[PDB]
């Protein structure tokens, strides 16, 4: 079988362990503890191919964010997560695929840009927006909630997909 390794980066209390863990553990995290460095993995079947994910979930904060450039330098694909209800964390976004583009010394990596928390009324960045900035990059854009499952499990295929296309 195949492995895919996926990195989920992105501005601290984004929600990237929520969504790691409603992927791989069916439950959502309704507290705050900030990451070091984890990882998880999964056997799943994707388009009939059976493959194993091994996710590495990565610090958003600056003070966690210790080994974070050595850690993802061999991520095949990385999740790049907002919250739709935090402005900062989008425009920081830039700078995570700058990071991801050092790690991996291309112009050319996997990439999913994900607007987190969609299940909150509190919006600050419109979908538009998050669509103009994804095909810039030329990757998709998809939104998710962590709470309710929405687009959970979407947004992880979609980028073993663009691995695939890779
Ligand atoms: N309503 C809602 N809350 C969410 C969602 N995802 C995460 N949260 C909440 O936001 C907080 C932070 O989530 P968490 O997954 O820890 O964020 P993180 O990006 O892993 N933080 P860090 O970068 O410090 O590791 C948690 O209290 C969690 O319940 C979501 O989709 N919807
Ligand atoms: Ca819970
Ligand atoms: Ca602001
Ligand atoms: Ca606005
Ligand atoms: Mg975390």
């Amino acid at each position: 079988m195949t492995e895919y390794k996926l990195v989920v980066v992105g501005a601290g209390g984004v929600g990237k362990s929520a969504l790691t863990i409603q992927l791989i553990q069916n439950h959502f995290v309704d507290e705050y503890d900030p990451t070091i460095e984890d990882s998880y993995r999964k056997q799943v079947v994707i388009d009939g191919e059976t493959c194993l994910l091994d996710i590495l979930d990565t610090a958003g904060q600056e003070e966690y964010s210790a080994m974070r450039d050595q850690y993802m330098r061999t991520g095949e694909g990385f999740l790049c997560v907002f919250a739709i209800n935090n402005t900062k964390s989008f425009e920081d976004i830039h700078q995570y695929r700058e990071q991801i583009k050092r790690v991996k010394d291309s112009d050319d990596v996997p990439m999913v840009l994900v607007g987190n928390k969609c299940d909150l009324a509190a919006r600050t960045v419109e979908s538009r927006q998050a669509q103009d900035l994804a095909r810039s990059y030329g990757i998709p854009y998809i939104e998710t909630s962590a709470k309710t499952r929405q687009g959970v499990e979407d947004a992880f295929y979609t980028l073993v997909r663009e691995i695939r296309q890779h």
